[PDB]
């Protein structure tokens, strides 16, 4: 078909967090049916980033999700035409991240065009102070509204020193063609920074995702 068992990844993110502009480019690979993917990121403008890299990582494609055969796959059906998504992340100290991403396909490589805005982060908060230590494993509730798929995550970031920092995710996924719509289901996530140079100019992100009834 169009979605191979091995697919490459290319992306560009143009970002602005509390007024600080930056550009990140990435390349990687994954196994869509296994629900795993790795992306190697480079900061192109804005290095070194003056905020927590964790607020970017979940922006760096649910095509990479293991789906049981009996739950229709909203994301894989959308190709070759593809899909786009938009996300609002609300942090417990009133910081906000807004993301738009367009996911397209060429040959055996996905292409992401990402725009990300962060705002209202307290100067002394864990994001601006770079005091976060990654995301917990999460469960995203997927449900259909207005002919598109929506996703909810009551998430938390882990903090340096053992604390935690709650974040609500709301995502809207929009296929660029008609597909068989699934009903209420869950996607379990695990996302991790595998390695980084000092100040995170070069970072590798790994994610696994599995859907379930
Ligand atoms: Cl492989
Ligand atoms: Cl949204
Ligand atoms: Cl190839
Ligand atoms: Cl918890
Ligand atoms: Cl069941
Ligand atoms: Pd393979
Ligand atoms: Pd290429
Ligand atoms: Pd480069
Ligand atoms: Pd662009
Ligand atoms: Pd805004
Ligand atoms: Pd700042
Ligand atoms: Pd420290
Ligand atoms: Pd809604």
């Amino acid at each position: 078909g169009v979605i191979k068992p091995d697919m490459k990844i290319k992306l560009k993110m143009e970002g602005n967090v509390n007024g600080y502009a930056f550009v990140i480019e990435g390349e990687g690979e994954g196994k869509p049916y296994d629900g795993t993917n790795t992306i190697n990121l480079e900061v192109k403008e804005g290095a070194p980033l003056p905020f927590s890299y964790d607020i970017l990582t979940t922006a760096f494609n649910r095509a990479f999700t293991k789906y049981p055969d009996d739950i229709p796959n909203y994301f894989k059906q959308s190709f070759p035409e593809g899909y786009s998504w938009e996300r609002t992340m609300t942090f417990e100290d009133k910081g906000i991240v807004k993301v738009k991403s367009d996911i397209s396909l060429e040959e055996d490589s996905f292409i992401y065009e990402i725009y990300l805005k962060g705002e209202n982060f307290p100067p002394n908060g864990p994001v601006m102070q770079k005091k976060t230590t990654g995301w917990d494993a999460s469960t995203e509730r997927m449900y259909v509204r207005d002919g598109v798929l929506k996703g909810d995550v009551k998430h938390k970031l882990l903090l340096e020193g053992g604390g935690y920092y709650r974040v609500d995710f709301k995502t809207i996924y929009r296929a660029k063609k008609a597909v068989k719509l699934p009903d209420y289901h869950f996607v379990d996530h695990r996302i991790e920074i595998l390695n980084y140079d000092k100040d995170y100019n070069k970072v590798t992100v790994y994610e696994s995702a599995v859907a379930r009834n």
